[PDB]
Protein backbone atom coordinates (compact mmCIF):
# COMPACT_ATOMS: atom_id res chain seq x y z
CA UNK A 1 0.00 0.00 0.00
CA UNK A 2 1.39 3.28 -1.31
CA UNK A 3 2.26 6.13 1.05
CA UNK A 4 2.03 9.76 -0.05
CA UNK A 5 5.29 11.41 0.81
CA UNK A 6 5.62 14.52 2.98
CA UNK A 7 6.52 17.85 1.38
CA UNK A 8 7.17 21.23 3.08
CA UNK A 9 5.29 24.50 2.23
CA UNK A 10 4.94 25.45 -1.44
CA UNK A 11 4.92 28.92 -2.97
CA UNK A 12 3.01 28.54 -6.25
CA UNK A 13 5.25 28.34 -9.34
CA UNK A 14 8.35 28.54 -7.12
CA UNK A 15 7.21 25.41 -5.27
CA UNK A 16 9.56 24.80 -2.31
CA UNK A 17 12.43 26.89 -3.76
CA UNK A 18 11.95 29.86 -1.29
CA UNK A 19 12.48 27.62 1.75
CA UNK A 20 16.22 27.56 0.98
CA UNK A 21 16.55 31.32 0.70
CA UNK A 22 19.45 31.06 3.15
CA UNK A 23 23.23 31.06 3.49
CA UNK A 24 22.84 27.68 5.24
CA UNK A 25 20.68 25.47 2.98
CA UNK A 26 21.99 22.14 4.25
CA UNK A 27 21.26 23.20 7.81
CA UNK A 28 17.82 24.43 6.69
CA UNK A 29 17.19 21.01 5.14
CA UNK A 30 18.17 19.31 8.37
CA UNK A 31 15.44 21.25 10.16
CA UNK A 32 12.88 20.23 7.49
CA UNK A 33 13.91 16.57 7.98
CA UNK A 34 13.48 16.98 11.76
CA UNK A 35 9.96 18.19 11.10
CA UNK A 36 9.00 15.71 8.37
CA UNK A 37 10.94 12.50 9.08
CA UNK A 38 12.91 10.03 6.99
CA UNK A 39 11.90 11.26 3.52
CA UNK A 40 10.41 14.36 2.02
CA UNK A 41 9.90 15.67 -1.46
CA UNK A 42 11.44 18.99 -2.40
CA UNK A 43 10.40 20.76 -5.57
CA UNK A 44 11.75 23.65 -7.56
CA UNK A 45 10.62 24.80 -11.07
CA UNK A 46 11.68 21.92 -13.38
CA UNK A 47 13.44 20.06 -10.51
CA UNK A 48 12.34 17.38 -8.05
CA UNK A 49 14.38 15.82 -5.27
CA UNK A 50 13.62 13.36 -2.53
CA UNK A 51 15.64 13.91 0.65
CA UNK A 52 16.42 10.84 2.70
CA UNK A 53 17.43 10.80 6.40
CA UNK A 54 17.00 7.23 7.77
CA UNK A 55 19.56 4.42 7.50
CA UNK A 56 16.53 2.26 6.59
CA UNK A 57 15.84 4.21 3.38
CA UNK A 58 19.50 5.11 2.72
CA UNK A 59 20.70 1.44 2.74
CA UNK A 60 18.23 0.77 -0.09
CA UNK A 61 19.41 3.84 -2.00
CA UNK A 62 23.00 2.51 -1.75
CA UNK A 63 22.08 -0.65 -3.66
CA UNK A 64 24.07 -0.09 -6.86
CA UNK A 65 21.99 -2.69 -8.70
CA UNK A 66 19.08 -0.26 -8.25
CA UNK A 67 20.53 3.31 -7.99
CA UNK A 68 23.50 5.08 -9.57
CA UNK A 69 25.33 8.31 -8.75
CA UNK A 70 23.44 11.36 -9.88
CA UNK A 71 24.96 14.69 -10.81
CA UNK A 72 23.01 16.90 -8.43
CA UNK A 73 22.31 20.46 -9.60
CA UNK A 74 25.28 21.46 -7.39
CA UNK A 75 27.68 19.05 -9.18
CA UNK A 76 26.19 20.23 -12.47
CA UNK A 77 27.33 23.76 -11.57
CA UNK A 78 30.77 22.47 -10.39
CA UNK A 79 31.04 20.67 -13.79
CA UNK A 80 31.16 24.15 -15.40
CA UNK A 81 34.84 24.23 -14.24
CA UNK A 82 35.62 20.64 -13.22
CA UNK A 83 34.14 19.23 -16.50
CA UNK A 84 34.27 15.44 -16.80
CA UNK A 85 36.79 15.10 -13.95
CA UNK A 86 36.28 12.08 -11.68
CA UNK A 87 33.88 13.74 -9.22
CA UNK A 88 31.63 15.43 -11.79
CA UNK A 89 31.37 12.59 -14.39
CA UNK A 90 28.46 10.17 -14.97
CA UNK A 91 29.42 6.61 -14.15
CA UNK A 92 29.18 5.57 -17.85
CA UNK A 93 30.83 8.69 -19.28
CA UNK A 94 33.95 7.33 -21.01
CA UNK A 95 36.37 9.33 -18.82
CA UNK A 96 34.96 8.22 -15.49
CA UNK A 97 36.06 4.57 -15.69
CA UNK A 98 39.10 5.59 -17.73
CA UNK A 99 40.38 8.16 -15.21
CA UNK A 100 39.43 5.88 -12.36
CA UNK A 101 41.65 3.06 -13.70
CA UNK A 102 44.54 5.42 -14.51
CA UNK A 103 44.46 7.15 -11.09
CA UNK A 104 43.79 4.26 -8.68
CA UNK A 105 47.54 3.43 -8.55
CA UNK A 106 48.05 6.90 -6.94
CA UNK A 107 45.99 5.82 -3.91
CA UNK A 108 47.61 2.44 -3.52
CA UNK A 109 49.42 1.61 -0.24
CA UNK A 110 52.86 2.27 -1.85
CA UNK A 111 51.63 5.68 -2.99
CA UNK A 112 50.37 6.45 0.55
CA UNK A 113 53.70 5.46 2.18
CA UNK A 114 55.33 7.61 -0.48
CA UNK A 115 53.03 10.52 0.41
CA UNK A 116 53.72 10.34 4.16
CA UNK A 117 57.05 12.30 4.20
CA UNK A 118 55.43 15.12 2.23
CA UNK A 119 52.41 15.23 4.54
CA UNK A 120 54.90 15.43 7.44
CA UNK A 121 56.60 18.39 5.68
CA UNK A 122 53.42 20.48 5.66
CA UNK A 123 52.29 19.31 9.14
CA UNK A 124 55.70 20.45 10.49
CA UNK A 125 55.08 23.88 8.88
CA UNK A 126 51.74 24.10 10.70
CA UNK A 127 53.21 23.13 14.10
CA UNK A 128 56.10 25.60 13.56
CA UNK A 129 53.72 28.38 12.77
CA UNK A 130 51.85 27.80 16.09
CA UNK A 131 55.12 27.38 18.05
CA UNK A 132 56.15 30.80 16.75
CA UNK A 133 53.06 32.84 17.72
CA UNK A 134 53.58 35.46 20.44
CA UNK A 135 51.75 35.35 23.79
CA UNK A 136 49.08 37.80 22.74
CA UNK A 137 48.22 36.01 19.47
CA UNK A 138 45.62 33.37 18.56
CA UNK A 139 44.94 30.82 15.82
CA UNK A 140 42.38 31.07 13.03
CA UNK A 141 41.51 27.40 12.87
CA UNK A 142 39.81 26.78 9.46
CA UNK A 143 42.17 29.29 7.81
CA UNK A 144 45.27 27.34 8.94
CA UNK A 145 43.73 23.95 8.26
CA UNK A 146 43.05 25.18 4.73
CA UNK A 147 46.70 26.28 4.46
CA UNK A 148 47.74 22.81 5.58
CA UNK A 149 45.41 20.77 3.43
CA UNK A 150 45.86 22.78 0.20
CA UNK A 151 49.59 22.58 0.57
CA UNK A 152 49.46 18.85 1.26
CA UNK A 153 47.57 17.88 -1.96
CA UNK A 154 49.62 20.43 -3.91
CA UNK A 155 52.85 18.78 -2.74
CA UNK A 156 51.81 15.11 -2.68
CA UNK A 157 49.70 15.21 -5.79
CA UNK A 158 51.63 17.55 -8.06
CA UNK A 159 55.01 18.40 -6.46
CA UNK A 160 53.77 22.01 -6.43
CA UNK A 161 54.28 24.20 -3.36
CA UNK A 162 51.49 26.70 -2.82
CA UNK A 163 53.52 28.00 0.12
CA UNK A 164 50.35 28.91 2.00
CA UNK A 165 52.21 29.40 5.30
CA UNK A 166 54.33 32.13 3.58
CA UNK A 167 51.29 34.32 2.82
CA UNK A 168 49.00 36.28 5.15
CA UNK A 169 45.94 36.04 2.87
CA UNK A 170 44.74 32.84 1.11
CA UNK A 171 46.53 31.78 -2.09
CA UNK A 172 44.99 33.38 -5.20
CA UNK A 173 43.62 29.99 -6.18
CA UNK A 174 41.64 29.55 -2.89
CA UNK A 175 40.06 33.01 -3.07
CA UNK A 176 38.80 32.26 -6.58
CA UNK A 177 37.73 28.75 -5.49
CA UNK A 178 35.58 29.85 -2.54
CA UNK A 179 33.94 32.45 -4.79
CA UNK A 180 33.03 29.96 -7.58
CA UNK A 181 31.72 27.39 -5.02
CA UNK A 182 29.70 30.11 -3.27
CA UNK A 183 28.29 31.10 -6.69
CA UNK A 184 27.35 27.48 -7.48
CA UNK A 185 25.58 27.26 -4.09
CA UNK A 186 23.68 30.57 -4.62
CA UNK A 187 22.84 29.82 -8.27
CA UNK A 188 20.68 26.94 -6.90
CA UNK A 189 32.14 38.61 -14.97
CA UNK A 190 33.14 37.27 -11.53
CA UNK A 191 32.39 33.57 -12.15
CA UNK A 192 34.45 33.50 -15.39
CA UNK A 193 37.13 35.51 -13.51
CA UNK A 194 37.34 32.92 -10.70
CA UNK A 195 37.76 30.17 -13.35
CA UNK A 196 40.48 32.23 -15.08
CA UNK A 197 42.60 32.22 -11.90
CA UNK A 198 42.07 28.49 -11.24
CA UNK A 199 43.02 27.53 -14.81
CA UNK A 200 46.17 29.72 -14.90
CA UNK A 201 47.67 27.78 -12.01
CA UNK A 202 46.86 24.40 -13.68
CA UNK A 203 49.07 25.43 -16.59
CA UNK A 204 51.84 26.47 -14.15
CA UNK A 205 51.62 22.98 -12.56
CA UNK A 206 51.85 21.15 -15.91
CA UNK A 207 54.60 23.48 -17.26
CA UNK A 208 56.63 23.04 -14.04
CA UNK A 209 56.38 19.27 -14.46
CA UNK A 210 57.57 19.66 -18.07
CA UNK A 211 60.86 20.78 -16.45
CA UNK A 212 62.30 17.39 -15.38
CA UNK A 213 56.16 9.64 -9.19
CA UNK A 214 52.87 11.13 -7.97
CA UNK A 215 49.24 11.80 -8.99
CA UNK A 216 50.32 14.08 -11.84
CA UNK A 217 52.87 11.51 -13.08
CA UNK A 218 50.00 9.10 -13.47
CA UNK A 219 47.59 11.67 -14.95
CA UNK A 220 50.20 12.61 -17.57
CA UNK A 221 51.62 9.16 -18.34
CA UNK A 222 49.34 6.37 -17.07
CA UNK A 223 47.46 4.32 -19.64
CA UNK A 224 44.04 2.77 -19.07
CA UNK A 225 44.71 -1.01 -18.77
CA UNK A 226 41.41 -1.62 -20.55
CA UNK A 227 42.53 0.21 -23.71
CA UNK A 228 46.13 1.43 -23.46
CA UNK A 229 44.83 4.99 -23.94
CA UNK A 230 46.16 7.72 -21.72
CA UNK A 231 43.97 10.63 -20.58
CA UNK A 232 43.69 13.49 -23.08
CA UNK A 233 44.93 17.02 -22.38
CA UNK A 234 41.51 18.51 -21.67
CA UNK A 235 40.53 15.82 -19.15
CA UNK A 236 43.87 15.96 -17.36
CA UNK A 237 43.38 19.58 -16.62
CA UNK A 238 39.84 18.88 -15.34
CA UNK A 239 41.42 16.23 -13.05
CA UNK A 240 44.02 18.66 -11.67
CA UNK A 241 41.27 21.09 -10.78
CA UNK A 242 39.19 18.27 -9.39
CA UNK A 243 41.90 16.94 -7.14
CA UNK A 244 43.00 20.40 -6.00
CA UNK A 245 39.55 21.20 -4.63
CA UNK A 246 38.36 17.74 -3.55
CA UNK A 247 41.83 17.02 -2.18
CA UNK A 248 41.81 19.74 0.48
CA UNK A 249 38.49 21.41 1.22
CA UNK A 250 36.57 18.71 3.10
CA UNK A 251 39.74 17.62 4.93
CA UNK A 252 40.25 21.18 6.19
CA UNK A 253 36.65 21.15 7.44
CA UNK A 254 37.20 17.79 9.15
CA UNK A 255 40.33 18.94 11.00
CA UNK A 256 38.44 22.11 12.01
CA UNK A 257 35.36 20.34 13.36
CA UNK A 258 37.64 17.78 15.05
CA UNK A 259 39.61 20.41 16.97
CA UNK A 260 36.28 22.10 17.72
CA UNK A 261 34.88 18.94 19.34
CA UNK A 262 38.09 18.21 21.24
CA UNK A 263 38.17 21.67 22.83
CA UNK A 264 34.44 21.41 23.72
CA UNK A 265 35.15 17.95 25.20
CA UNK A 266 38.40 18.32 27.17
CA UNK A 267 38.33 14.77 28.59
CA UNK A 268 38.11 13.35 25.08
CA UNK A 269 40.97 15.73 24.15
CA UNK A 270 42.89 14.44 27.17
CA UNK A 271 42.38 10.82 26.10
CA UNK A 272 43.51 11.65 22.51
CA UNK A 273 46.59 13.60 23.83
CA UNK A 274 47.60 10.65 26.02
CA UNK A 275 47.63 8.31 22.96
CA UNK A 276 49.59 10.91 20.92
CA UNK A 277 52.21 11.33 23.66
CA UNK A 278 52.38 7.53 24.06
CA UNK A 279 52.67 6.61 20.36
CA UNK A 280 54.56 9.53 18.92
CA UNK A 281 57.96 8.99 20.57
CA UNK A 282 59.98 10.20 17.58
CA UNK A 283 60.54 13.79 16.39
CA UNK A 284 58.04 13.27 13.60
CA UNK A 285 55.45 10.53 13.20
CA UNK A 286 56.36 7.51 11.13
CA UNK A 287 53.82 5.98 8.69
CA UNK A 288 53.42 3.06 11.14
CA UNK A 289 52.94 5.33 14.20
CA UNK A 290 50.09 7.19 12.48
CA UNK A 291 48.36 3.81 11.95
CA UNK A 292 48.78 3.22 15.73
CA UNK A 293 46.75 6.40 16.51
CA UNK A 294 43.50 4.45 17.03
CA UNK A 295 41.68 6.83 19.34
CA UNK A 296 42.72 9.80 17.15
CA UNK A 297 41.10 7.97 14.15
CA UNK A 298 37.97 7.40 16.27
CA UNK A 299 37.94 11.16 17.03
CA UNK A 300 37.92 11.96 13.32
CA UNK A 301 35.11 9.46 12.50
CA UNK A 302 32.96 10.93 15.30
CA UNK A 303 33.59 14.40 13.89
CA UNK A 304 32.53 13.13 10.39
CA UNK A 305 29.49 11.54 12.07
CA UNK A 306 28.23 14.84 13.57
CA UNK A 307 29.43 17.12 10.75
CA UNK A 308 30.25 15.24 7.51
CA UNK A 309 32.04 17.94 5.59
CA UNK A 310 30.61 16.83 2.23
CA UNK A 311 27.01 16.87 3.61
CA UNK A 312 25.13 15.17 0.73
CA UNK A 313 25.34 12.94 -2.26
CA UNK A 314 22.74 12.26 -4.91
CA UNK A 315 21.46 9.12 -6.65
CA UNK A 316 18.92 8.36 -9.37
CA UNK A 317 16.67 5.32 -9.81
CA UNK A 318 17.94 3.07 -12.59
CA UNK A 319 14.32 1.89 -13.31
CA UNK A 320 10.72 2.34 -12.01
CA UNK A 321 10.82 0.91 -8.47
CA UNK A 322 9.51 1.20 -4.90
CA UNK A 323 11.60 2.63 -2.10
CA UNK A 324 11.08 1.26 1.45
CA UNK A 325 8.02 -0.78 0.43
CA UNK A 326 6.06 2.48 0.32
CA UNK A 327 7.28 5.13 -2.07
CA UNK A 328 7.08 4.50 -5.86
CA UNK A 329 9.84 6.07 -7.91
CA UNK A 330 10.12 6.60 -11.61
CA UNK A 331 13.27 5.79 -13.56
CA UNK A 332 15.60 8.75 -13.21
CA UNK A 333 14.10 10.10 -9.95
CA UNK A 334 16.71 11.82 -7.76
CA UNK A 335 17.29 10.71 -4.19
CA UNK A 336 19.48 13.03 -2.01
CA UNK A 337 21.30 11.44 0.94
CA UNK A 338 21.21 13.95 3.79
CA UNK A 339 24.35 12.72 5.59
CA UNK A 340 24.10 14.72 8.85
CA UNK A 341 20.56 13.31 9.39
CA UNK A 342 21.60 9.74 8.55
CA UNK A 343 24.36 10.13 11.12
CA UNK A 344 21.74 11.21 13.74
CA UNK A 345 19.42 8.22 13.15
CA UNK A 346 18.67 7.18 16.79
CA UNK A 347 17.53 3.68 15.76
CA UNK A 348 21.13 3.08 14.76
CA UNK A 349 23.17 5.18 17.17
CA UNK A 350 20.98 5.31 20.30
CA UNK A 351 19.37 8.37 21.83
CA UNK A 352 22.68 10.26 22.58
CA UNK A 353 23.35 11.25 18.93
CA UNK A 354 24.34 14.87 19.69
CA UNK A 355 27.08 13.84 22.16
CA UNK A 356 30.62 13.65 20.85
CA UNK A 357 31.74 10.13 21.84
CA UNK A 358 34.56 8.71 19.69
CA UNK A 359 34.01 5.41 21.62
CA UNK A 360 31.10 4.71 19.18
CA UNK A 361 33.78 3.74 16.71
CA UNK A 362 35.75 1.36 18.99
CA UNK A 363 34.33 -1.74 17.29
CA UNK A 364 33.66 -0.53 13.71
CA UNK A 365 32.18 -3.96 12.94
CA UNK A 366 29.33 -3.09 15.30
CA UNK A 367 28.24 -0.30 12.84
CA UNK A 368 25.45 -1.44 10.45
CA UNK A 369 26.12 -1.31 6.66
CA UNK A 370 25.23 2.13 5.27
CA UNK A 371 24.87 3.70 8.76
CA UNK A 372 28.07 5.82 8.36
CA UNK A 373 28.63 7.38 4.90
CA UNK A 374 30.85 10.49 5.09
CA UNK A 375 32.75 9.31 1.98
CA UNK A 376 29.84 8.45 -0.32
CA UNK A 377 28.96 5.02 -1.69
CA UNK A 378 30.08 2.06 -3.70
CA UNK A 379 32.11 2.39 -6.83
CA UNK A 380 31.62 6.23 -6.74
CA UNK A 381 32.77 6.54 -3.12
CA UNK A 382 35.61 8.94 -2.26
CA UNK A 383 38.88 7.90 -3.91
CA UNK A 384 40.86 10.12 -1.47
CA UNK A 385 39.42 8.70 1.78
CA UNK A 386 42.55 6.92 2.98
CA UNK A 387 44.59 9.97 1.93
CA UNK A 388 42.37 12.40 3.88
CA UNK A 389 42.28 10.24 7.04
CA UNK A 390 46.03 9.60 7.11
CA UNK A 391 46.61 13.35 6.67
CA UNK A 392 44.10 14.33 9.37
CA UNK A 393 45.31 11.63 11.80
CA UNK A 394 48.94 12.60 11.26
CA UNK A 395 48.23 16.27 11.81
CA UNK A 396 45.81 15.92 14.70
CA UNK A 397 48.26 13.53 16.49
CA UNK A 398 51.06 16.14 16.09
CA UNK A 399 48.75 18.97 17.32
CA UNK A 400 47.94 16.86 20.37
CA UNK A 401 51.63 15.98 21.08
CA UNK A 402 52.77 19.61 20.70
CA UNK A 403 50.11 21.93 22.21
CA UNK A 404 47.61 22.40 24.99
CA UNK A 405 44.61 24.35 23.64
CA UNK A 406 42.45 27.14 25.08
CA UNK A 407 38.99 28.07 23.85
CA UNK A 408 39.73 31.67 24.86
CA UNK A 409 36.62 33.15 23.20
CA UNK A 410 34.19 30.38 24.22
CA UNK A 411 33.47 29.98 20.54
CA UNK A 412 29.81 29.50 19.57
CA UNK A 413 29.60 27.09 16.62
CA UNK A 414 28.70 28.78 13.37
CA UNK A 415 28.73 26.52 10.32
CA UNK A 416 29.50 28.20 7.03
CA UNK A 417 28.23 26.37 3.96
CA UNK A 418 29.80 26.55 0.57
CA UNK A 419 29.12 23.18 -0.93
CA UNK A 420 31.05 21.79 2.05
CA UNK A 421 30.71 22.51 5.76
CA UNK A 422 33.17 24.37 8.02
CA UNK A 423 33.19 26.13 11.35
CA UNK A 424 33.34 29.88 10.66
CA UNK A 425 35.35 32.11 13.06
CA UNK A 426 36.70 29.15 15.02
CA UNK A 427 39.73 30.59 16.93
CA UNK A 428 41.87 29.08 19.72
CA UNK A 429 45.16 29.79 21.51
CA UNK A 430 47.71 27.01 21.52
CA UNK A 431 50.24 26.75 24.32
CA UNK A 432 53.33 24.86 23.28
CA UNK A 433 54.26 21.83 25.36
CA UNK A 434 57.86 22.73 24.26
CA UNK A 435 58.72 19.46 22.49
CA UNK A 436 60.95 20.08 19.44
CA UNK A 437 60.55 18.32 16.09
C1 LIG B 1 37.46 14.20 5.05
C2 LIG B 1 37.64 14.48 3.75
C3 LIG B 1 36.76 14.00 2.59
C4 LIG B 1 35.42 13.78 2.54
C5 LIG B 1 34.37 13.88 3.67
C6 LIG B 1 35.10 13.34 1.19
C7 LIG B 1 33.84 12.99 0.73
C8 LIG B 1 33.50 12.52 -0.52
C9 LIG B 1 32.17 12.12 -0.99
C10 LIG B 1 30.86 12.14 -0.19
C11 LIG B 1 32.30 11.70 -2.26
C12 LIG B 1 31.18 11.19 -3.18
C13 LIG B 1 30.49 12.37 -3.86
C14 LIG B 1 29.25 11.94 -4.61
O1 LIG B 1 28.72 10.82 -4.36
O2 LIG B 1 28.78 12.73 -5.48
C15 LIG B 1 33.70 11.85 -2.64
C16 LIG B 1 34.23 11.58 -3.87
C17 LIG B 1 35.47 11.98 -4.34
N1 LIG B 1 36.53 12.48 -3.57
FE1 LIG B 1 36.44 12.71 -1.52
N2 LIG B 1 36.26 13.35 0.44
C18 LIG B 1 37.30 13.76 1.26
C19 LIG B 1 38.62 13.89 0.87
C20 LIG B 1 39.12 13.75 -0.42
C21 LIG B 1 40.53 13.85 -0.81
C22 LIG B 1 41.70 14.12 0.18
C23 LIG B 1 40.60 13.66 -2.14
C24 LIG B 1 41.85 13.64 -3.06
C25 LIG B 1 43.09 13.28 -2.66
C26 LIG B 1 39.22 13.45 -2.61
C27 LIG B 1 38.85 13.24 -3.92
C28 LIG B 1 37.65 12.74 -4.35
C29 LIG B 1 37.35 12.40 -5.72
C30 LIG B 1 38.30 12.56 -6.91
C31 LIG B 1 35.91 11.89 -5.71
C32 LIG B 1 35.10 11.36 -6.90
C33 LIG B 1 35.48 9.88 -6.96
C34 LIG B 1 34.71 9.23 -8.09
O3 LIG B 1 33.47 9.44 -8.17
O4 LIG B 1 35.34 8.53 -8.90
N3 LIG B 1 38.36 13.52 -1.55
N4 LIG B 1 34.40 12.34 -1.55
ZN1 LIG C 1 25.10 1.64 -14.42
ZN1 LIG D 1 53.58 5.65 -9.94
ZN1 LIG E 1 8.22 4.81 -15.52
Amino acid sequence: TIKEMPQPKTFGELKNLPLLNTDKPVQALMKIADELGEIFKFEAPGRVTRYLSSQRLIKEACDESRFDKNLSQALKFVRDFAGDGLATSWTHEKNWKKAHNILLPSFSQQAMKGYHAMMVDIAVQLVQKWERLNADEHIEVPEDMTRLTLDTIGLCGFNYRFNSFYRDQPHPFITSMVRALDEAMNKLRQFQEDIKVMNDLVDKIIADRKASDDLLTHMLNGKDPETGEPLDDENIRYQIITFLIAGHETTSGLLSFALYFLVKNPHVLQKAAEEAARVLVDPVPSYKQVKQLKYVGMVLNEALRLWPTAPAFSLYAKEDTVLGGEYPLEKGDELMVLIPQLHRDKTIWGDDVEEFRPERFENPSAIPQHAFKPFGNGQRACIGQQFALHEATLVLGMMLKHFDFEDHTNYELDIKETLTLKPEGFVVKAKSKKIPL
